[PDB]
């Protein structure tokens, strides 16, 4: 019971201490392709890179680097890409990506700019009428329609390959009440939208996998993942119960780094799947 533990660790305030002992437990493994020079400028972060092991390599033998993960749950079976939220300069590598990843979702959990400063650029068309073109990658980027909402928007954009003329639709889920400072209140509107995109599909095996982000793509971003595999494996298995967060965020920190930055973030994430549970369960 994941819940008695939870209160366990509120009760002697010990929240600090488990996020440290999986923080050293943590997986650790090479970035060499992240750190070459010529790969500077496609970094938002110097302390984060994707493990070249699991790296997503952009399809163009030019530099196919590109600082995104792909993390793959095989008994959840449920594959995720946790990506830095695009430079100025990356933003045709990012939708270059989603193209070839054949991705249907994109999921956003951060603002343009937080705190008074640039936290991620504008890579999505803000007006129907002002698409955007990429050049170096050759991508048109439309905005089609956008529902916003109370803690969240949803946008339908079409990306077109204009190499090929070929275009798709893209649902870009964009969280917009994340706090600036510390986590949600109640995790509430959290797992709203979170199954706002299951039900989109975007989350599915018939689509290539779905597209997550914040600033560095560890944090924020973790705890959208990490929270919808514990909820598909407690779907799963018949002991729902047996669900450890814990291992499965550690089993998530072998294909990327940092998942989960805080132990805010891990409280928070625990209170999501919990709260998320009950109602889940049925
Ligand atoms: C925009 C906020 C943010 C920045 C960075 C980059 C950062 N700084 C630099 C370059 O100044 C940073 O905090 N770096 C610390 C190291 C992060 C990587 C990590 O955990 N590495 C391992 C080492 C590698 S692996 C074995 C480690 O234990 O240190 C990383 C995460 C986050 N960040 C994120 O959620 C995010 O965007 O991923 C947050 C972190 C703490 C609290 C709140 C948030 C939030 O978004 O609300």
């Amino acid at each position: 019971e994941m819940e008695k533990e939870f209160e366990q660790i509120d009760k002697s305030g010990s929240w600090a201490a488990i996020y440290q002992d999986i923080r050293h437990e943590a997986s650790d493994f090479p970035c060499r392709v992240a750190k070459l020079p010529k790969n500077k400028n496609r970094n938002r972060y110097r302390d984060v890179s994707p493990f070249d092991h699991s790296r997503i390599k952009l399809h163009q033998e030019d530099n196919d680097y590109i600082n995104a993960s792909l993390i793959k749950m095989e008994e959840a079976q449920r594959s995720y890409i946790l990506t830095q939220g695009p430079l100025p300069n990356t933003c045709g590598h990012f939708w270059e990506m989603v193209w070839e990843q054949k991705s249907r979702g994109v999921v956003m959990l951060n603002r343009v700019m937080e705190k008074g400063s640039l936290k991620c650029a504008q890579y999505w068309p803000q007006k129907e009428e002002k698409e955007m073109i990429f050049e170096d990658t050759n991508l048109k980027l439309t905005l089609i329609s956008e529902d916003i909402k109370s803690y969240y928007t949803v946008r339908q954009l079409e990306l077109e390959n204009l190499t090929t003329q070929e275009t798709r639709e893209i649902l870009h889920f964009h969280y917009t009440t994340w706090p600036d400072f510390g986590v949600p209140e109640s995790p509430a509107s959290f797992l709203n939208f979170l199954f706002k995109v299951r039900e989109s599909g975007s989350l599915s095996p018939e689509h290539g996998p779905v597209v997550v982000h914040c600033s560095a793509g560890i944090g924020r971003s973790g705890t959208f993942c990490l929270a919808d595999t514990c909820l598909l494996l407690m779907d799963k298995r018949k002991d729902p119960s047996s669900v450890d967060i814990k291992k499965v965020l550690l089993e998530m920190r072998k294909f990327r780094m940092g998942l989960i930055q805080t132990a805010d973030q891990l409280r928070f994430s625990y209170l999501a799947v919990i709260e998320g549970a009950k109602f889940i369960m049925g």
